């Protein structure tokens, strides 16, 4: 959903996404947990989606006295899940998964006096992850896996009024004095809204691994270490930009003026690396609680550059992060023999230092608060439901030549379904 857990299952989205590597009830926590693979007595999928219908809205005044407003620059998005859970021994078992990874969705009218630093920023990354699993004995339980990430990226930005906006700091210039010089802020004055002045998108893998151990207490408590490696994609895209190749060379603020001419963009961003501890504890026959605290390397996501074949800087974008850490507290009620009693909030801390906050990455990761229930049909099937009512910020930002007064919300929906064999 934000910065630091995805939509792996619905059991987890009604939890908050508490305790997730400790709890195991169904078969969505291996993908969190390699080791919760001992867990598992027979084979057990998992199949579903997650909606997710966010509410975003950015507002503020241009300079050039023009509005900065946009409402909802974050759109919907349905995303699937499926694992599978299957013993082999009685110390080996593996499970498949495949999930969704870190990814945004921004997207403002090509027509908006923001272009400049907000058109469209979207990541959308599907990762297949295989797993197997080793108990040394009943109480210490390993496992590892590998996973290949599949990155759909896309980057746009435009001259909203920025154009326009230069025209003024010439004439008021003391090159606006001259011929020469208000006759090159016509020129900046001419451009329109919606022009490209940077666009890029390419689609390559990524390859990382994750590691888990685990440790019961017994069959009714446990505690678990997971880690959670850092994905370098590697993109080899292609880019363009619909302003004149006559911009280029003179040291100005660069998206690369190819006038529609398609280069051939490079770009590396880096999915960064988790250390999540979670403990699950049932305490009544009824009842039990989950709880964890994560850990995510931002820090290792500094800029979004893309060069050429040459290696030169086609575009450069500033991020600059910072490690960021994620609590979530979870109740599950097992109320009766049909269904099942799950809440939790979380609050997550941002990985962005207020002086980068970007409008094309929306800061509205603060906190979770969730619900959900699950009904049985008998013992080998069943069908999960669940929600999250995720909040953001009222921070304000200074990107560029503008203010704007950022903020965020989101309901997520999902509904999975569960089977064993
Ligand atoms: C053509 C390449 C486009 C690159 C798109 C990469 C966007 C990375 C943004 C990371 C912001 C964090 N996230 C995933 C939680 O939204």
């Amino acid at each position: 959903a934000g910065f630091q857990l995805n939509e792996f299952s619905s059991s987890g989205l009604g939890r908050a996404y508490s305790g997730e590597g400790a709890i195991a009830d169904d078969a969505g926590n291996v993908s969190r947990n390699p080791a919760l693979i001992t867990m598992f007595d027979r084979p057990t999928f998992s199949a579903g989606a997650v909606y997710i219908d966010p509410d975003v809205n950015i507002s503020g005044t241009s300079p050039s006295g023009r509005s900065l407003k946009a409402d909802n620059i974050a759109p919907t998005a349905w995303v699937p899940n499926m694992h599978f859970v299957a013993p082999i021994n009685d110390q080996f078992g593996w499970g498949a998964s495949i999930t969704s990874n870190y990814g945004l969705a921004t997207e403002f009218n090509d027509t908006y006096a923001g272009g400049s630093v907000g058109g469209t920023t979207d990541l959308e990354t599907m990762n297949l992850n295989l797993s197997g699993a080793y108990r040394l004995n009943n109480a210490w339980s390993f496992g590892l896996g590998f996973n290949a990430v599949y990155a759909r990226a896309k980057i746009e930005r435009f001259a909203g009024d920025l154009g326009q906006l230069v025209a003024g700091q010439i004439m008021q210039s003391p090159a606006g004095q001259t011929q020469q010089g208000q006759a090159l802020a016509a020129t900046a004055n001419g451009i329109d809204s919606n022009t490209k002045i940077a666009h890029l998108n390419g689609n390559q893998w990524g390859f990382g691994w994750n590691a888990g151990i685990l440790y019961e207490l017994d069959k009714n408590n446990r505690y678990a270490l997971t880690y959670r490696s850092e994905v370098k994609i590697d993109f080899k895209g292609n880019y363009s930009s619909d302003l004149n190749r006559a911009f280029n060379n003179y040291g100005l603020p660069i998206p690369t003026a190819t006038g529609g001419a398609t280069q051939s963009g490079y770009l590396t961003l880096n999915l960064p690396e988790m250390w999540e501890v979670s403990g699950y504890n049932r305490v009544d026959p009824q009842w039990a609680i989950h709880y964890s605290l994560a850990y995510t390397s931002w820090s290792q996501f500094q800029q979004l550059k893309a060069t050429s074949t040459s290696g030169d800087t086609l575009f450069q974008k500033h991020e600059g992060f910072k490690d960021a850490y994620r609590i979530a507290l979870g109740t599950t009620y097992y109320y009766d023999d049909n269904w099942t009693f799950r809440t939790g909030i979380a609050f997550d801390d941002s990985p962005v230092p207020a002086q980068n906050r970007s409008i094309s990455i929306p800061d509205q990761d603060r906190f979770w608060l969730s619900a959900g229930t699950t009904y049985a049909f008998n013992k080998d099937a069943s069908v999960d439901v669940g929600v999250s009512y995720m909040h953001g910020q009222s921070v304000k930002i200074n990107e560029g030549p503008y203010q704007f007064e950022s903020e965020g919300k989101a309901w997520l929906f999902g509904t999975n379904f569960n089977y064993a064999f």
